[PDB]
């Protein structure tokens, strides 16, 4: 099920209007409280006009509006489900202004909901874009309108959150299609649900945010429901899902074709697991011991150019297992991992000890020692999230999470740990004074301009449970050293919730749920605008553009010459992301040195050290002096 964020508005003074209505299934039979009834536009004799449709609401006072639910019918009629939708809000019935909410209904009879932030309005416009079977009709046995018990408005400076993004499913895996720009997302077997999948089967769903549209797609091809994945953008350009329901499969997407393509099987049967693109463009995985057994799972090697899995037992998982009350159900997942120097990846947690992961030969380990500071060795941090904000300097930002995978309270914690050459012990200390929440099941992403967009989570976790939630999101800002909050947001994002870095440089928060019955499915995203984004007057500032490229694939230690409309200040590469279970291996950012050509055309070289420009895509970000960034050019890393 889903729930809606507010209280139910009573419907005695209401005025509705509709595009049309066939009589017994009147405009008002949406409101009149009654399941058995509903609205219906004209059919057979009166014709068939086809979506969008409208039902606009007067609620003749001005609310402090947070949501909506549209049950459709329930006669056992699928004709007139919604499903593209749009909802609008006005104070006078004729400015609307842009949707506070917009995307697809899933084709069943369930109660819908589009939850927003706050926004006082005396009037409300549902449009129905689209029939979910692609019929002309729409239809609307009830529909609510929610309420806030208060309105605050955001405050300048910090952010903004909105519109909502409406799904057909609960997005808890994502990522990035670099080819074309759309968020890509995954359920399991249901668009709500992964308990007792059958397998093989996996409901996706995207986002283009250039058209907006929102379109779904069983994928049945590579025979696998990839819920639970390691999930890694390979040194080709291809997102690597292993595991998770089907625990020894391996499936590739393509977002050139655009198409799912099997995979060699792995190894070792995992779920949980983290996987990372090495500095040569293949694919290092270990642990995993949620699926396909609970056992002492070690490294294996996929190679993209061979197609082969390649088991590399010395690369022992022992070293870094957490101290988790469950035991290795647990211990070994969600390792924090990143590709680095000659094909080593670097394990920063969640145990307290880190470690080295070589990949020649049948692997090995090494210890790096363990998270630590002035304050004392950082404990377990199941589920904390670690962000490679600067690849150049080796620098990454570690944060929040539990000692156990739930029913454990989530910590402050956090640390810088620099890295160095591979087999070293690198430096960690105290992120200033910590995170001002306590969070556990939150997301990250590196933004533009270097600083970490630390959003969502629970004080105590308690996956499927809604308690006790942090609405306010933090940004850590590296040359600072400080923590500074944002405009909080009013969805809860605890366990199965998402990050990833749009290429306009705008964050897509959504999901947490997927636990079919309960009420805590949460069917959409949230648009975060960072303040970089607005300018002095809390209107949008101007971006500068990139004119052109003097190329779009590029060599490590390759260069590229770039001409701007306007003079910039900085420069980055950000590599595209992949998210599920707090687990994000693709995202990392280069800091640009920019040589000036003069007429505003500059040029930087890419990094010679494929373990910080590791293979794939990138998205090209310029700042101006005011330190707002252009939308991302996309560049092909090769090695
Ligand atoms: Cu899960
Ligand atoms: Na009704």
């Amino acid at each position: 099920a889903s729930a809606p964020i507010g209280s139910a508005i009573s419907r005695n003074n209401w005025a509705v209007t509709c595009d049309s209505a066939q009589s017994g299934n009147e405009c008002n039979k949406a409101i009149d409280g009654n399941k058995d009834t509903f609205w219906h536009t004209f059919y057979g004799a009166n014709g068939d006009p086809k979506p969008p449709h409208t039902y606009t609401i007067d609620m003749k006072t001005t609310q402090n509006v947070n949501g909506l639910s549209m049950l459709p019918r329930q006669d056992g009629n699928q004709n007139g489900w919604i499903g593209r939708h749009e909802v609008y809000l006005s104070s006078d019935g004729t400015n609307w202004g842009s949707p506070v909410a917009s995307g697809s209904w899933f084709a069943d009879s369930t109660t819908k909901y589009s939850n927003f932030e706050t926004r006082p309005a005396r009037y409300v416009r549902l449009v129905a874009i689209t029939e979910a079977n692609g019929q002309p009709w729409t239809s609307i046995a009830e529909i609510n309108v929610f309420q806030a018990s208060s309105y605050t408005a955001p405050q300048p400076g910090l952010g903004r959150w909105g519109p909502t993004i409406d799904l057909p499913i609960v997005p808890a895996a994502a990522a990035i299609e670099p080819t074309s720009g759309r968020v890509l997302m995954w359920s399991s077997y249901r668009n709500d649900a992964f308990g007792g999948s059958p397998g093989g089967i996996t409901l996706t769903s995207s986002w283009d945010p250039s058209t907006g549209i929102v379109s779904d797609r069983t994928v049945t091809v590579t025979k696998h429901d990839m819920f639970c994945p390691g999930i890694s953008m390979d040194g080709n350009g291809q997102i690597v899902v292993t595991g998770g329901n089907d625990a020894k499969k391996t499936s590739l997407y393509d977002s050139s074709s655009d198409s799912w393509i099997p995979g060699p099987d792995m190894q070792v049967a995992r779920g949980y697991q983290s996987s990372a693109t090495m500095s040569d463009g293949r694919v290092f995985t270990i642990g995993g011991s949620h699926s396909g057994g609970v056992f002492e799972k070690n490294g294996e090697v996929y190679s993209p150019s061979s197609k082969t899995w390649t088991s590399l037992p010395n690369a022992k998982v022992n070293p870094m297992l957490t101290a988790d009350k469950q035991g290795l159900y647990r211990s070994d997942n969600h390792a924090w991992l990143f590709g680095w120097k000659k094909g080593s990846v670097f394990q920063a947690g969640p145990s307290t000890a880190m470690n080295w992961y070589y990949t020649s030969g049948s692997g090995d380990v090494k210890s790096a020692g363990k998270r630590q500071s002035n304050r004392g060795v950082a404990p377990d941090a199941m589920c904390g999230n670690a962000v490679m904000y600067d690849a150049v300097k080796g620098k990454i930002l570690t944060f929040g999470g539990s000692p156990d995978y739930q029913d454990s309270d989530a910590t402050t914690n956090a640390h810088i740990i620099t890295l160095g050459e591979p087999g070293t012990s690198p430096n960690t200390v105290f992120a200033s004074n910590g995170l001002y929440f306590a969070r556990t099941f939150h997301t990250s992403v590196v933004l533009p301009d270097g600083s970490t967009f630390i959003t969502g989570g629970q004080r105590r976790g308690i996956p499927f449970e809604d308690s006790t939630p942090v609405f306010t999101p933090e940004i850590y800002v590296p040359e600072q050293d400080t923590f500074y909050k944002q405009n909080p947001n009013s969805i809860v994002r605890v366990y199965h919730s998402i990050s990833l870095l749009l290429p306009d440089g705008r964050v897509f928060n959504g999901g947490g749920g997927l636990c079919g019955d309960c009420t805590t499915n949460h069917f959409d995203a949230q648009i975060f605008t960072p303040n970089y984004l607005y300018n002095s007057n809390g209107n949008l500032a101007t971006r500068p553009k990139i004119t052109r490229t003097s190329t779009q694939s590029v060599k490590v230690g390759g260069r590229i010459t770039i001409s701007t409309d306007s003079s910039i200040s900085k420069a980055s590469l950000i590599r595209y992301g992949t998210a599920t279970h707090t687990v994000n291996t693709d995202q990392r950012r280069i800091p640009l040195t920019l040589t000036n050509n003069g007429g505003n055309s500059y040029s930087f070289q890419v990094p010679s050290d494929s373990g910080v420009a590791l293979p794939g895509y990138w998205m090209l970000f310029v700042m101006n002096s005011a330190g707002v960034p252009s939308v991302a050019s996309t560049i092909r890393v090769t090695q």
